[PDB]
DNA sequence: TCTAATGCGAGCACTGCTATAGCAGTGCTCGCATTAGA
């Protein structure tokens, strides 16, 4: 509690409300959260305990990375695993289940009550932030004013670009010449204003210190400052008395110069910016008898003259709610709004119906990593769990390891609520690190008091643990120090060669460690063990992809192969993506000479200068090129774009050649993503063409998803690894190096937050104080960074330190060193000689903390060897593919373009297809309707479900008509249309539709024919030939074989007391009129479309159908079938037309029937 | 086949004056760090 935490003891720590637990740099934070959520679980604890035992779905853990939630939700599903089998046997010979079993009162309870939690895991309330926040919102949404429906909105960057381009527009274009100049002034563009605001406009907005009144406009200031301007651009107009008596020195008479100048300076405005007439003010007039009555310009150069605060004010006003309105209308969510309408949500009247909401689910909250919360979280967090009995709110993390200022992480709401809870703890010891190695972090960051410059953010020392106490490094003969610091000569020193120059060093003693470790002098061992040390073992912490480079560079410049794990480039923009394009243009069109040839020059196909030249004489070897070409885009078409690729790659035999050529695997693996990529992008898009011009986007825009990211390289493990600070919070390393430690970079830009309201200020004139106030906040940051920075090895680390300057101030003693973390704690905070520094090092230094000066080093070498022995084959089968077996169905004819077709819409009139033109003629007539198979399937919905016996009402077609988004002026031509077809005479003997009640007709009905022994399309002719007038229109067996089974539909199968029929409502053509539905035509068109297959298809299937219900059927006394109904071409009187019809052969069904089973 | 960043001061050169030297100011050349971080 009070001051200076308590050394938490997590099983005797009250589970009751309100706790702040900090964990220092590899103290335990994962094993306390554990241990924590098995005593919640099962209650244990004792005074300190918590008032009921909670269930899974009630602990609410909350992270900030979607990966520590799942590796949190990992680490518990296998403690409860064990605590609880530990509890079946009722002993553990292991630590914290030990301790916890004394605790325990009933073993064999917790082990049920554990073994429902383990069950449970699958919905762990382990989420984070953003998880917890669209839960809570979702699930009140009437209190959150929520849509159940909503859309995760992604990006908003560009959602802000363009509101930013909106508010340009709106509040520019329209403005006169002389207010346009001076915003030009201001910012050339939109781009530019985003580029002043953009970091604001997210998250909270910070409060502005001095707004402008609720209402200027630009108009009006703009007055005011032109009005001050010109006032005094009149007393000036009178030059006339302005050529001065009484002199000085200073002041020349070359100020005939400085005169003319602003004299000249009344042009009609149009510009707030005024070029120096320091000289003819009179403020230092006298300091420099002496002037007169334009004193006028000590008031002009007093008050700022900008129209800045002004415009801006209102941008991230109005900037705000455009992509808020923006985001409702599209039915949209960005991740800061998740939590920013919880906000809103708690604080609205509605408010406490949802606190109370959730604190029931969540009786109590671990937040871990809270050291980098902000405003609104924070603010959910207590009005839901702070001061509420029977609740309990664990917050842990650590103040010394927030570095995410730029993201929105606010250390100062974490010292809020460090004031605001009083019960403080912290993990003492320091598992994980080398006692040399958590010795001289702690001497380093013990120097001064309030090493971390926020008396809220003390730092208390740890201690090391002693299954670590033997840890030692010893390299070519003793153990080398924990800690060393590397110090460059001089007196100045600018950030380029600090940098240069310590690059150069930092990759030295690299090699120098690496090849003393072949040879076995660099040796990491704990008390009498030892492992030499390997590239995967040095580290190298960085600020930026560019010093990262700079390494990168003195590193390759060794020999030393690295790599950059913080590394944000996208595949999209690696040259091979390039080259991946012409390869494809090349692909999609090698006929075109020209585009072919580049894409056969790419590097990645392996070329030539000697092959591009003669594939240019040997015409006959470049048309065989081309049809490779052409073979390529043929598998594209077919099977995709990978398939395509991979095709392409085995012949030329790129991945094998690629991995044979220098830096050739990040080239190989890169390429492989890019299809993959390709691969997707492909299947959102139905032509190749479309997914070319997909990848020229995606070169000319990119960085945008994790997805296009690259990919690492599995071997990257063997590589010394360069990361940024940021990126090793959380990762150890056994030795790590700080080339460039040191820099600084003054903080400019006025925003700060205000030391006792701890809220955030924006200050839109950078009054110093405000900026002074920034600048602390800089360091209080880079102390944080230095401490993360310091923290990541067990062995061993050494920085670089230079006696840096930036100041343009000629060497004055400077060294502004002591404005870097580094530089504060060693010079104790008051600067410092050049060589006042290297005093203060020596100062704190032996064993654990030593120096050497920057010893540069060359030897390209990093003399290590191969050998290898590729003793490998691949297996091959020996199965073969002989025979497929496959569900057809009269499809074995109809070739594709039904590919999906048949797939989206079973029963589509899959026999028309088309368009219809100039076929207009004014009156109405059956075969002016809409052709195809939207409309014709919308027929067959027609005798779907009719009443065939009754009349056709004709309210109920202009209903079918209307629905079916056809002109109901249909109406007269269809409803006499249906009725026409239903009275018509089939079979002459009875027949008629219209005689057919429901109980004598079966709509659409679904058969299903094993077809066992392959149906070869030759053999089916022969006797389809013999038996059928019809088929002996020979050109038949256009399929290829098939075993299976055959699906199909039968448009209706009605009886006529005594005798079954198959009849097929076929909706054809628009050929012309009448003419094209007679006895033959229609004979003709039969055969066209092969349908004389489906008669004797279908009813081979009516037929075994009819034969398994009716018991003891005979075909030739039951049978006598099929009519087929070419909907058109049907009149009340002009029978024979329109209407065909055939009797299977009886011979032929019987043959067929057993040509199917043998 | 196209273009190719600013901007800030220094840094040295030179030019009035006026109680040879320091205080100042005019002007072109040039080197330097800039970004960051998920
Ligand atoms: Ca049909």
């Amino acid at each position: 509690m009070s001051d200076v935490a308590e050394t938490l003891d997590p099983l005797r720590l009250p589970l009751q409300g309100e706790r702040l637990i900090e964990a220092s740099a590899g103290t335990g934070k994962t094993f306390t959260i554990a241990a924590l959520y098995l005593r919640l679980l099962l209650g244990l604890g004792g005074s300190a305990a918590f008032p009921r035992p909670l269930t899974v779905e009630e602990l609410l853990v909350v992270t900030f990375t979607e990966a520590a939630t799942a590796e949190l939700r990992g680490r518990i599903r296998s403690n409860i695993h064990e605590l609880r089998i530990a509890c079946l046997r009722e002993t553990t010979d292991n630590p914290l289940y030990e301790r916890l079993l004394e605790e325990i009162d009933d073993k064999a309870q917790a082990a049920q009550w554990l073994l429902l939690a383990e069950r449970q895991m699958d919905e762990a309330a382990v989420f984070t932030i953003h998880g917890f926040c669209q839960r809570m919102l979702n699930l009140n949404a009437f209190e959150s004013g929520m849509l159940f429906e909503q859309q995760l909105i992604e990006d908003e960057s560009l959602l802000r670009y363009q509101a930013c381009a909106d508010f340009w527009r709106r509040h520019c274009y329209p403005l006169p010449r002389e207010i346009a100049q001076v915003v030009f002034e201001t910012w050339k563009g939109p781009q530019a204003l985003l580029r002043d605001i953009n970091r604001y406009l997210q998250g909270e907005a910070p409060v502005i210190k001095a707004p402008p009144p609720d209402d200027e406009t630009l108009a009006s200031r703009h007055a005011q400052i032109v009005a001050r301007i010109d006032t005094v651009k009149q007393q000036w107009r009178d030059a006339v008395g302005e050529l001065d008596a009484l002199i000085e020195s200073s002041g020349i008479d070359r100020r005939k110069f400085n005169r003319s100048n602003q004299a000249k300076w009344i042009d009609k405005i149009s510009a707030w910016a005024e070029e120096e007439t320091n000289s003819y003010q009179l403020p230092e007039s006298l300091e420099k008898p002496r002037h007169p009555l334009f004193e006028a310009i000590d008031q002009l150069l007093a008050e700022p003259l900008s129209i800045r605060d002004l415009v801006i004010t209102r941008a991230l006003a109005e900037i705000r709610e455009t992509v808020a309105r923006e985001k409702r209308r599209r039915g949209e969510l960005g991740f800061d709004d998740m939590l920013s309408r919880l906000d809103s949500a708690l604080r609205s009247e509605s408010g406490e119906v949802l606190a109370a909401a959730i604190r029931t689910r969540f009786p109590v909250a671990m937040i871990d990593e809270f050291q980098d919360t902000d405003p609104q979280q924070y603010r959910i967090f207590r009005r839901i769990w702070h001061h509420q009995p029977e609740t309990a709110l664990l917050l842990i993390g650590d103040p010394k390891q927030a570095i995410y200022a730029f993201r929105g992480a606010d250390i100062f709401t974490y010292m809020k609520a460090r004031s605001e809870v009083h019960a403080h703890y912290t993990l003492d010891t320091n598992w994980r690190s080398a006692p040399g190695m958590v010795n001289s972090v702690n001497k380093l960051f013990s120097q001064t008091d309030d090493a971390f410059m926020f008396r809220e953010i003390p730092f208390i020392p740890v201690k090391s643990a002693g299954k670590n106490q033997a840890l030692r490094f010893v390299f070519k003969g003793e153990t080398q120090p924990a800690m060393k610091m590397w110090l460059m000569e001089g007196e100045s020193c600018g950030v380029g060669d600090y940098q240069s120059t310590m690059a150069q060093v930092c990759a030295a003693q690299i090699r120098d460690w690496l090849q003393a470790g072949q040879r076995g002098e660099a040796l990491l061992m704990n008390g009498d063990d030892a492992r030499p040390v390997r590239a995967s073992d040095i580290s190298v912490l960085v600020r930026s992809r560019q010093e990262a480079a700079q390494v990168r560079d003195a590193l390759t410049l060794l020999e030393i192969p690295s790599v950059y794990l913080s590394n944000r480039d996208s595949v999209f923009e690696t040259l091979e993506a390039q080259e991946m394009l012409w390869l494809l243009q090349a692909v999609m069109t090698p006929e075109r000479e020209n585009t072919l040839r580049s894409a056969l020059a790419t590097s990645m196909m392996g070329l030539n200068a000697l092959d591009i030249e003669t594939l240019n004489n040997d015409e006959h070897a470049w048309d065989v090129v081309v049809e490779e070409f052409d073979g390529y885009r043929q598998i594209w078409r077919k099977r995709g774009v990978m398939p395509m690729l991979r095709a392409l790659m085995s012949a030329r035999n790129i991945a094998e050649n690629l991995l044979a050529t220098a830096g050739g695997e990040r080239r190989l693996t890169d390429i492989l993503h890019i299809s993959e990529l390709l691969q997707e992008a492909g299947t959102q898009l139905e032509s190749e063409h479309a997914l070319v011009r997909w990848l020229s986007q995606h070169i000319l825009e990119p960085d945008s998803n994790a997805s296009s990211q690259q990919m690492r390289l599995e071997s990257d493990k063997h590589l010394v690894q360069i990361v940024t600070i940021h990126k090793s919070k959380g990762l150890e390393y056994p030795l790590v190096w700080l080339p460039f430690i040191t820099n600084f970079r003054v903080q400019e830009q006025a925003f700060y937050h205000d030391r006792h309201s701890f809220e955030a200020v924006l200050d839109l004139n950078a009054a110093p104080e405000s900026v002074d106030l920034a600048e602390a906040e800089r360091l209080a940051e880079d102390l944080r960074l230095l401490y993360v920075a310091l923290t990541r090895s067990v062995w061993h680390c050494s920085l670089g330190v230079a006696p840096l300057v930036r100041r343009r101030g000629d060497k004055k003693g400077d060294t502004d060193v002591h404005q870097s973390a580094l530089g504060r704690l060693l010079q104790k905070g008051e600067p410092q000689d050049a060589a006042g520094l290297r005093t203060c090092i020596e100062a704190l230094c032996d064993d654990d903390i030593a120096w050497q000066t920057a010893q540069t080093g060359d030897n390209q070498p990093w003399q290590v060897n191969d050998v290898s022995t590729a003793e490998l084959n691949a297996k091959t089968l020996q199965r073969l593919p002989g025979d497929n077996w496959r569900v057809t169905s009269y499809s074995g004819l109809q070739q594709r373009g039904h590919g999906i077709a048949q797939d989206l819409m079973p029963r589509l009139d899959v026999d028309a297809a088309g368009v219809a033109s100039v076929v207009e003629e004014p009156t109405l007539t059956p075969h002016q309707f809409p052709r195809g198979a939207s409309p014709g399937t919308f027929l067959h919905s027609l005798f779907e479900d009719l009443d065939f016996t009754q009349p056709v009402d004709p309210n109920w077609v202009r209903e079918k008509l209307e629905l079916g988004g056809f002109e109901s002026q249909w109406e007269p031509v269809l409803t006499e249309w249906i009725t026409a077809v239903l009275q018509a005479p089939l079979n002459e003997t009875g027949v008629s539709l219209s005689q057919l009640s429901a109980r004598n007709k079966q709509v659409e009905m679904e058969f299903y024919l094993p077809i066992s022994e392959p149906l070869i399309a030759s053999q089916l002719d022969t006797l389809i030939r013999q038996f059928d007038p019809l088929s002996a229109g020979c050109p038949p067996l256009e399929f290829m074989q098939v075993r299976g089974m055959l699906k199909g539909f039968i448009d209706l199968v009605f009886r006529h007391e005594g005798r079954y029929y198959l009849l097929d409502y076929k909706s054809n053509w628009l050929g012309e009129d009448s003419s094209a539905y007679t006895q033959q035509a229609m004979a003709a068109a039969m055969q066209a479309h092969r349908y004389d297959l489906q008669y004797q298809l279908y009813t081979l299937a009516l037929h075994r159908y009819l034969r398994h219900r009716i018991a003891d059927y005979d075909y030739e006394h039951h049978f006598g079938g099929v009519i087929y109904l070419f909907l058109r071409g049907v009149d009340k009187e002009h029978p024979q037309q329109g209407i065909y019809t055939t009797r299977p052969n009886a011979g032929l069904i019987a043959l067929m029937d057993e040509m199917f089973a043998g």
